[PDB]
């Protein structure tokens, strides 16, 4: 398994031998044989690279990577340099503008930053075939996903969930509350981001309730 974390591969390996896991890289080979699937191979777990697993404090759950090129890069909602940020992520750095006075909207939407301090941005599907919208649902990655959400929400203490709308509420129905903390509201696209986004405050939020475990708050500045 290459360009997977070390502290991750540890923890999550015995997936790579279950046959739901076995078929679906088969698949995403098959893809890659005849078409450009996003993103790139060095990049499908790049939200395993940014930080050890166990320092994993803030997770954000996402549906499929973007199908655009050069948009994917491993982590949800993200864009690496110079992709213009998508409507979604404008909306997250407007509401980062009122709910963290004093931040300035970065110029660019990577999301690498936030990755390095313990925010796990996981789409819940890791590829797509170029252009074609959630092309690779239902071949497996959902299960893996699941396995990686189910590891932190049974091994990790204190993390904060951000689930935003109702695909990302409903793979984070099962998290224990007791233990965790999650925050929900409507997703930040454009169609309904004003039927709870705007307002929610969850950077501040998440920040507050992250030193009831004795965890240092993310600086979403930090970009």
């Amino acid at each position: 398994m290459e360009f997977f974390g070390e502290s991750w591969k540890k923890h999550l390996s015995g997936e790579f031998g279950k046959p739901y896991f076995i078929k679906l890289m088969g698949f995403v080979a098959e893809e890659r044989k005849h078409y450009t699937v996003y993103p790139p191979p060095h990049q499908v777990f790049t939200w395993t690279q940014m930080c050890d697993i166990k320092d994993v404090k803030v997770v954000i759950l996402g549906q499929d990577p973007y199908h655009g090129p050069n948009q994917a890069h491993g982590l949800c909602f993200s864009v690496q340099r110079p992709v213009p940020p998508p409507p979604s992520l404008e909306n997250i750095y407007k509401e980062l503008s009122t709910d963290i006075e004093g931040f300035v909207h970065p110029g660019h939407g990577d999301l690498s930053g936030w990755a390095k301090q313990g925010v796990l941005l996981l789409n819940a599907v890791l590829t797509v075939r170029a252009h074609q919208a959630n092309s690779h649902k239902e071949r497996g990655w959902e299960q893996f996903t699941d396995a990686v959400v189910s590891w932190l929400n049974q091994n990790s203490n204190g993390l904060v969930f951000l689930l935003w709308g109702s695909y990302a509420q409903k793979k984070g129905s099962a998290i224990d509350r007791k233990r965790h903390h999650v925050l929900q509201t409507a997703h930040p696209s454009p169609l309904s981001v004003y039927r709870g986004f705007f307002g929610c405050r969850h950077f501040s939020k998440t920040n507050e309730l992250l030193q009831k475990s004795g965890k240092k708050p993310i600086d979403w500045r930090e970009l």
